[PDB]
């Protein structure tokens, strides 16, 4: 035993195949190092410790590691002049391990909302797989709870402060564009899609107090925030989640497939901050992607204390909560 929580700065390791050039085992060749050969997790009888996944520092560093790997990685067209060779692109797992003198905890309380105390702590030396999707309005490739539905945020009151709703079931989207080229579409199963958020709201009225939740699309931003951009092959898509987010199919007529219309922009804001770049024409022939949605970015607007509705709009840009989603049952600890 004895431990203390502390920080201290990180190390990563992946399964990353030193020959292929999907870009991110080219990078984690050259900065992770091998998976644990033998790996075990050893569970702590009769202890309980607190944690919290928005004052942790893993989520920060993990932060740091891929704004590195977007910035040395892939290279935009355009005082900034460069080549914008066409890459591969396929994030893979990576797992996050404490050096000498600490080590990584891990809440596998079955349910578990984030912030607050564990039960069934364990104690780790690597993290799990990991995949860096950077993406928006929906959280892709990611984990999912081994329970129920569970809503996660820092403040549940506050009025700016972004949700986060871990999914436990798996609603597999389809993107595609094949042979204006950057024209594309995304099929979704409207049935898987709307018993999911069924669901959803029925949570959502358990923290609101029985309470009449609606979903809205969003208020007014750029593309980024208002319209799903996730990176496809390394290709920057933008779909329209509206016919996602509409209260009015919660029988009825409206359970099928739900298409939505996508482009391939060119120019994009990038999420590290700071300025904007532009990239190059879509490779030639069909450019498609099949993802896992799991979790869900909403940002609740304030000014219904009174009305016997809330309003939850689609949200996220900052992609700490892309991360916070997964590393939020694990703390660093130090062995003081
Ligand atoms: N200083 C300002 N300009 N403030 C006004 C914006 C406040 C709104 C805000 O703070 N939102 C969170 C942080 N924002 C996130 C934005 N995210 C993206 O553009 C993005 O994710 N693109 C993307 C997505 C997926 C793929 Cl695959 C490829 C590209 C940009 C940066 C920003 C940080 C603070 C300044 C601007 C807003
Ligand atoms: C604690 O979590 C583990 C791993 O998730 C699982 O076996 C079970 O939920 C709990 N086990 C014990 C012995 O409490
Ligand atoms: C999370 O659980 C704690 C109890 O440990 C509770 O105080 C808090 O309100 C909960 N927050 C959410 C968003 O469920
Ligand atoms: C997901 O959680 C909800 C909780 O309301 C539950 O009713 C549903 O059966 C769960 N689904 C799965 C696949 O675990
Ligand atoms: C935010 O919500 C939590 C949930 O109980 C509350 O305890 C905390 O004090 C709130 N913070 C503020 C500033 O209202
Ligand atoms: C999508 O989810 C299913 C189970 O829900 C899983 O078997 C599959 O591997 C997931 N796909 C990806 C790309 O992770
Ligand atoms: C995805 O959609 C394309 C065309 O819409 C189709 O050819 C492909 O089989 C689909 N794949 C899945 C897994 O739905
Ligand atoms: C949607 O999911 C259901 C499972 O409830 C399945 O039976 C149906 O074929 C799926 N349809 C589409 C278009 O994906
Ligand atoms: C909501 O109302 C149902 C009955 O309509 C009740 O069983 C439940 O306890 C209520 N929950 C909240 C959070 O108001
Ligand atoms: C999305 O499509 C709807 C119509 O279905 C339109 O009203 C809205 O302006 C579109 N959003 C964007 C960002 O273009
Ligand atoms: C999710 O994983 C699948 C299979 O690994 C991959 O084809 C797809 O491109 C991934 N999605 C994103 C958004 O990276």
């Amino acid at each position: 035993p004895v431990w203390k929580d502390a920080d201290t700065t990180l190390f990563c390791a992946s399964d990353a195949k030193a020959y292929e050039t999907e870009v991110h085992n080219v990078w984690a060749t050259h900065a992770c190092v091998p998976t644990d050969p033998n790996p075990q997790e050893i569970h702590l009888e009769n202890v309980t410790e607190n944690f919290n996944m928005w004052k942790n520092n893993m989520v920060e560093q993990m932060h740091e590691d891929i704004i590195s790997l977007w910035d040395q990685s892939l290279q935009p067209c355009v005082v900034i002049k460069q080549a914008c060779p066409k890459i591969s692109f396929d994030p893979i797992p990576i797992h996050y391990c404490t050096p000498a003198g600490y080590v990584i905890l891990k809440c596998n309380d079955k349910n578990f909302n984030g912030t607050g105390p564990c039960k069934n702590v364990s104690s780790v030396q690597c993290t799990h797989g990991i995949k860096p999707v950077v993406s928006t309005q929906l959280l892709l490739n990611g984990s999912l709870a081994e329970e129920e539905i569970i809503i996660r945020s820092e403040n549940l009151t506050n009025n700016a402060k972004t949700i986060i709703v871990h999914l436990n079931k798996s609603v597999e989207i389809n993107c595609t564009r094949p042979s204006d080229i950057r024209k594309a579409y995304c099929e979704i199963n409207g049935t898987k899609w709307n018993k999911v958020l069924k669901q959803v709201t029925e949570k959502l009225k358990e923290h609101f107090n029985n309470k009449t939740i609606i979903f809205q699309p969003p208020s007014g931003g750029d593309l980024e925030i208002t319209m799903h951009t996730f990176n496809c092959r390394g290709e920057f898509f933008y779909c329209n989640t509206t016919q996602l987010f509409n209260n009015t199919c919660i029988m009825k007529g409206c359970n099928g497939t739900i298409t939505l219309p996508c482009k391939i922009k060119q120019i994009i804001n990038m999420w590290q901050g700071t300025g904007q770049a532009m990239y190059a024409p879509p490779i030639d022939g069909k450019i498609n992607c099949v993802s896992n949605i799991t979790g869900i970015l909403l940002t609740r607007d304030g000014g219904a204390n009174n009305t016997s509705n809330e309003t939850f709009r689609p949200g996220g840009g900052d992609m700490r909560d892309n991360w916070r989603s997964e590393l939020y049952k694990y703390k660093v600890v130090q062995i003081e």
